[PDB]
């Protein structure tokens, strides 16, 4: 089972896979986390995450640009995704495509219906492979450059909870940061 | 022996590639040749394909989101070359770096010393540890442009940046020919017997 965890910057998606990865543990299950973007690992999450914080001349500018970083990173972990998901019973992705959906069109003022959650859409999951989730849980709540733009965040969860309830790339389910991680495992994977 | 041959659209340099290479094999040098942007065969190269058509919204309007892509196609390429180097005497490449350098540069009306140049070395040469080559070949054209008679435009600034790239060494050395250059007094010249 894939699991994507959603959610705009400071939601505590980190915090929710390390207790959600603990409960299904406690059930028994054996789990993966893999983190997107891959900044360390691959040449163009570092390029994005770098002109996010003003490198790289007006490369930040284009939100298709930034937004096709993003998914060359994450063809780049196809493989690793497989794999992972072959070897463990439980597979967290601690942001997964949806994030590049929620932000591309926040940035643009766009809503969920616009053209460039339909253009991330057909490039990451028909064109790159990327493989689809089976979960994608949105973490609804109340430095690089658009963690300091308090109205693109604002935007941003506002597409993200467009996305879920239109079913975009698959079955949402949303929550707090209240969430008990045991019952949440429960409902992802019922034993 | 990495040998890169540059210069502005429509110059000619698959030609001098093609006959480059037949004086390297007349000389008894093996020679392989390999093409950038590899495109059809990277997914980097072709998402700039496709945004050279006007495809992917605003991708192609920023000068280093593209220079991005082209770098890393070549990073993708870097077990080629190495292996082509391996493998053959001489190496051809039908672009390169320096090709970045030059469009990114000549895009936002820099020159050779500015930001955009130094930029593309620093990241595909320094950072990405592409593989210097042993000589780049700038196959400088005349510049006239029948269509700009109304007026510099796009070629011409990117030849122009180019005409300094070779004359400041960068990234390694230069030599400047022109489309009659006898393609075996060339080859002696990048290797001598
Ligand atoms: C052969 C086709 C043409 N002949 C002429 C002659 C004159 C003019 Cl005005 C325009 N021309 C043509 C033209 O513009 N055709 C349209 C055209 C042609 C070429 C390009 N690329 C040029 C190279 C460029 N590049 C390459 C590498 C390896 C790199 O690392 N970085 C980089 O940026 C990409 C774009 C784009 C559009
Ligand atoms: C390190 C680090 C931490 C955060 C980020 N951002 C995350 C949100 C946002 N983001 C993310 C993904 C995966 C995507 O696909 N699209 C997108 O916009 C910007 C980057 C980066 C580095």
């Amino acid at each position: 089972m894939l699991i994507a965890i959603e959610g705009v910057d400071g939601a505590g998606k980190r915090t929710l896979v390390e207790k959600l990865s603990g409960a299904f543990r406690a059930a028994g299950r054996s789990v993966a986390t893999l983190a997107f973007p891959r900044y360390g690992q691959s040449v163009a999450a570092d390029i994005a995450a770098e002109a996010l914080h003003g490198e790289h001349g007006d490369l930040a500018s284009s939100v298709y640009a930034m937004a096709t970083l993003f998914a060359l990173d994450r063809a780049g972990a196809v493989h690793t995704i497989q794999g992972l998901c072959r070897g463990y019973d439980v597979v967290i992705l601690d942001r997964y495509v949806a994030s590049n959906a929620a932000y591309s069109a926040a940035r643009l003022h766009e809503n969920a219906a616009g053209k460039a959650a339909a253009w991330v859409q057909r490039i990451e999951f028909a064109r790159l492979g990327l493989p689809k989730p089976d979960w994608q849980v949105l973490l609804a709540v109340s430095r690089d450059n658009y963690e300091r733009d308090a109205e693109l965040q604002q935007r941003t969860g506002a597409v993200y909870a467009e996305l879920a309830a239109q079913g975009w790339g698959g079955r949402w389910l949303v929550v707090g940061a209240d969430v008990d991680p045991g019952r949440l495992a429960a409902t992802l994977a019922p034993p």
